[PDB]
RNA sequence: CAGCUUAACUGUGGGCGUGCGGGCGAUACGGGCAGACUAGAGUACUGCAGGGGAGACUGGAAUUCCUGGUGUAGCGGUGGAAUG
């Protein structure tokens, strides 16, 4: 309902860019993905899709009263910084950035190498 | 060398018979026997490094799953998609 300070969790993969604006406790109040802002397939992986996703989630959060946001970015992607700029432009102001990508300690064998 | 005319062939004598057995010598090398030595080898002492190995216990990250909140419509995935 009212959350002045929030957290923007950004999962930017090689196939999408999901953005979840949450309270600092982690309860989501808004989110947006490329598919939600009207994309499909491989265009979801573009930075522009992340621009729009971040913009839409930021607007839905502004509706709830979110001004300062701390970012928690994860995933290689290409629309990370694009989403940062989008949040900065969609009315919010970013306080802190953090690469929270999972770094396993050599556990859980990955999938095989693509040929 | 000699003789059948020559040669082949034949004969005579020597050498060969690459060895073996006896005898008599030599003893450098190998070997045997009897010893000696420490430069090899191994032991001892002091130190040192090391994911060497085995057993037991145990740690955190991460994935997955479960449960519960928030949370809503897509996620995932590809060269692009579709199954899902």
């Amino acid at each position: 309902k009212n959350v002045p300070h929030g957290a923007a969790h950004i999962k930017s993969t090689f196939n999408n860019t999901i953005v979840s604006i949450t309270d600092p406790q982690g309860n989501v109040i808004a989110w947006a993905s490329s598919g939600h802002v009207g994309f499909k397939g491989s265009r979801k992986s573009t930075p522009f899709a992340a621009q729009l996703a971040a913009e839409n989630a930021a607007r839905k959060a502004q509706e709830h009263g979110v001004k300062k946001v701390d970012v928690f970015v994860k995933g290689p992607g290409s629309g990370r910084e694009t989403a940062i700029r989008s949040l900065q432009a969609a009315g919010l102001e970013v306080g802190t950035i953090s690469d929270v990508t999972p770094q396993p300690h050599n556990g859980c064998r990955p999938p095989k190498r693509r040929r």
